């Protein structure tokens, strides 16, 4: 009825609008925020999606928001990317709430056919007030494409469920369920994480499919753009993952670590009571072979379990240094499936079974209230890891709301960068300096006679950034200037670096600087080198990058792509994915064979 068919426009429509002024309220763009951005310049430039010129480093996890805003800075004619990525992250994440509302609203819908109801925002309204859930909606992170994602694939598996009517015997449009399959699919390339659910979506659709022929059929038009894209990552970049995830070795079974996570994520907000009021919720309002898989209550069970199944894995790998970055998907999709909840009446008129409203809009005035209260309360970020990233950059650089790029360099090490830069023309390996905020300078080798004056528009030589923030310095140094990061984000040399200790979360694979002066045209004598490094270090993995296998492994990632390196990227994908460097330089020359050099 209208009565019902307005009430679920009028509660999308609020939230929206919430949502909306909340994402914009609050213009935050991480530093890995600045990393998609990075790549996507580099892509809009001609050097393809690639994090610097040559350096072929995955370093966008997400392979379709790199992509989109890749799109979107391409049709912007204003030279700020960054204006591109916050408008994508809002819109995104606004259709994504939109989305996941109207699928709650058709999985609620046919129960309410005969009776009419007023829906009411709950659960994903606490969402919408759960402070994290605000302020990654607009950094340039795929918290906004992975909420878009989430909502349409909510949408289209609870069309599917109740598209179970029999029209001519297949239960479900073929152009639909195709369209569905390939949206599950694409959930592999959206964010590595969400496979769990692209996986568990498409078993859910193949076990409905009655003849093996249709589930062959399904699985390959589904998979068709990820496994096209899986094949040209192998190609582009040698590995079997992003780049990023590679920078993690032998990472697992973190459970405290992931547990203390949970908890610190839990305590500023308190979701306990959310959680509990929104289960006895569901629970009060559900109190009214391949079909049983095709159903509302299956696609439900789906959305719950796809949630649990992600915070169990983000607990089991640990939550990143970002505050909450990592259980907002998770929890989006517990949320989900409560995402609006209908004020039906039982129907059975007496006032007994009228009960269900003062027991039933009165829990929902528990919800909504809570997040009234959810909202305005300060997120804390104590030897944890665990920091809240918006705050941290906005007290870190001179603004509060540090959207541009322009507005990052205030950032402590990130003015000094760029003066030291167009302080030396004859290139330089840019460190932090330990004795003051500035760049120790490992001048880089000085260019040949003949070649500075065979130079077009002057001789400019290799400026190669370390430092662990990584998106800053690729938005902030120029196009030109190599980026690299100690953890191993846009570093070949770092990601492969294997642990030894467990350390912090984010933060213990810290490069050793020694690693970082190996490679480039950068001097190695004792009198240029900064003191505070050690030249035995420095000689050592110079003499170990030369093994047959990480020089390998860095030429199939550096050399001039072709036919032939995209075929013997994708045939030796998985050699160069499972090679582990040791940290020590020491060790390392051990391991791979050569003889260690003289001081
Ligand atoms: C199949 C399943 C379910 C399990 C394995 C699948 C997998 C590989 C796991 C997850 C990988 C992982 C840790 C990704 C972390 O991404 P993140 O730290 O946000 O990336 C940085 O932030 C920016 C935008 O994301 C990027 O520019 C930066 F790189």
């Amino acid at each position: 009825h209208v009565w019902v068919r307005v009430s679920l426009w009028v509660s999308v429509v609020t939230v929206a609008a919430l949502f909306g002024w909340g994402a914009w309220q609050r213009r935050w763009i991480a530093d890995d925020g600045l990393i998609v951005l990075r790549t996507v310049r580099n892509l809009l430039a001609g050097n393809g999606p690639v994090f610097n010129a040559g350096e072929r480093v995955e370093a966008n996890t997400s392979t379709v928001w790199s992509y989109l805003v890749t799109l979107g800075g391409f049709v912007a004619g204003s030279a700020r990317l960054e204006y591109v990525a916050l408008v994508l992250a809002l819109t995104l994440s606004v259709l994504g709430v939109v989305l996941v509302m109207f699928g709650t609203a058709r999985l609620y819908a046919p129960g309410l056919t005969g009776r009419r109801a007023v829906f009411l925002p709950a659960g994903a309204l606490v969402y919408i007030a759960i402070p994290p859930a605000r302020d990654f909606a607009t950094s340039g992170l795929e918290n906004g494409l992975v909420l878009a994602y989430l909502g349409l694939l909510w949408w289209m598996m609870v069309c599917w469920s109740q598209g179970l009517r029999r029209p001519d015997g297949e239960r479900t449009s073929r152009g639909f369920d195709a369209t569905l399959a390939v949206v599950a699919g694409m959930s592999v390339l959206v964010r590595p994480e969400l496979a769990l659910i692209g996986g568990l979506a498409l078993v859910m659709m193949l076990v409905a499919a009655p003849t093996w022929r249709r589930r062959l059929a399904l699985v390959v038009v589904g998979g068709l753009i990820p496994v096209a894209y899986q094949i040209f990552r192998m190609g582009y970049y040698g590995l079997l993952v992003p780049g990023t995830a590679l920078a993690k070795d032998a990472s697992g079974a973190k459970w405290d670590q992931g547990l203390v996570y949970l908890a610190n994520f839990n305590q500023p907000y308190l979701l306990w009571a959310p959680a509990v009021l929104l289960i006895g919720l569901g629970l009060m309002v559900l109190l009214l072979i391949a079909r049983t898989v095709q159903s509302p209550p299956a696609v439900v069970a789906f959305m719950l379990i796809s949630g649990l199944l992600q915070a169990v894995y983000w607990i089991r790998q640990g939550g990143d240094f970002m505050h909450g970055r990592v259980l907002l998907t998770p929890l989006f999709c517990l949320l989900a499936p409560v995402a609006v909840i209908p004020l039906l009446l039982p129907d059975r008129a007496r006032g007994a079974g009228y009960l269900y409203a003062g027991a039933t809009a009165v829990l929902w005035l528990a919800v909504a209230g809570w997040a009234l209260w959810a909202a305005n309360s300060p997120g804390m970020g104590t030897y944890s890891g665990i920091v809240d990233e918006r705050r941290f950059y906005s007290q870190a650089t001179g603004h509060a709301h540090p959207l541009t790029a322009a507005d990052y360099l205030d950032y402590p090490r990130m003015r000094a960068v760029l003066t030291a830069i167009e302080n030396t023309p004859d290139g330089a390996l840019l460190l932090p300096s330990g004795d003051y905020d500035r760049w120790d300078v490992v001048p880089a080798l000085p260019p040949p006679p003949d070649v500075r004056a065979a130079a077009v528009g002057g001789y400019v030589g290799p400026h190669t950034v370390f430092f662990t923030n990584l998106g800053m310095l690729g938005m902030n140094v120029g196009l030109d200037v190599r980026v690299i990061d100690q953890i191993g984000l846009a570093n070949p040399l770092a990601a492969h670096t294997a642990r030894l200790t467990d350390g912090r979360i984010g933060h213990d694979k810290n490069l050793f600087p020694d690693w970082a002066v190996a490679e480039g045209p950068f001097l190695k004598e004792p009198p240029w080198i900064p003191q505070y490094l050690d030249e035995d270090w420095i000689r050592q993995a110079e003499a170990a990058l030369k093994c047959p296998e990480t020089d390998k492994v860095l030429d199939a990632i550096r050399a001039p792509m072709g036919f032939r390196r995209f075929l013997s990227n994708v045939m030796h994908a998985a050699e160069y994915t499972r090679y582990r460097i040791d940290r020590v330089p020491l060790y390392e020359l051990a391991r791979c064979g050569l003889p260690v050099p003289e001081p």
